[PDB]
C-alpha cells in the first residue's frame, strides 16, 4: 500500500509478439541525497534463469516524474504461457548500488486475453513479481 507512485504503460500480444510501451511515471519516491532519483525501467519475462530477457529504458537523471516514451518487443515461445512480464523501476546511482523504486507484473496468458493499458500502482519488489493494480479512477 506504501505510496511508491504510479506508471503508465501499454502491453499487448499480437502474433506471438509482446509489445510494451513504457510512457511515464509520476510521484516516485526520493532515493538520492538531492531528494530526487535517476529512474529507469527494467523489463523481463520471468522466470528468466539464464538472464536473457532483460531490456531497459534510458535513465532519466534528477526527476521523480520521468517521461521515457519508449517501446519494446519480446518474441514469445510456447513456454511463455507460464511466464510473467516483470516491470521494475530502479534508481541509477553513480557511487552506490542502484536503488529499487517500485514494480508490478502481468501474466503473459492474461495479457493475451486482454492487453494492459493505463495507470498502474507501483508495488514493492516481492509484491510486484506476482500482481498488478490498475488505477483507472485517478
Amino acid at each position: 500500500t506504501e505510496k511508491r507512485g504510479r506508471i503508465y504503460l501499454k502491453a499487448e500480444v499480437t502474433d506471438e509478439k509482446l509489445h510494451v510501451t513504457v510512457r511515464d511515471a509520476k510521484n516516485l519516491i526520493p532515493m538520492d541525497p538531492n531528494g530526487l532519483s535517476d529512474p529507469y525501467v527494467k523489463l523481463k519475462l520471468i522466470p528468466d534463469p539464464k538472464n536473457e530477457s532483460k531490456q531497459k529504458t534510458k535513465t532519466i537523471r534528477s526527476t521523480l516524474n520521468p517521461q521515457w516514451n519508449e517501446s519494446f518487443t519480446f518474441k514469445l515461445k510456447p513456454s511463455d504461457k507460464d511466464r510473467r512480464l516483470s516491470v521494475e523501476i530502479w534508481d541509477w546511482d553513480r557511487t552506490t548500488r542502484n536503488d529499487f523504486m517500485g514494480s508490478l507484473s502481468f501474466g503473459v496468458s492474461e495479457l493475451m486475453k486482454m492487453p494492459a493499458s493505463g495507470w498502474y500502482k507501483l508495488l514493492n519488489q516481492e509484491e510486484g513479481e506476482y500482481y498488478n493494480v490498475p488505477i483507472p479512477e485517478g
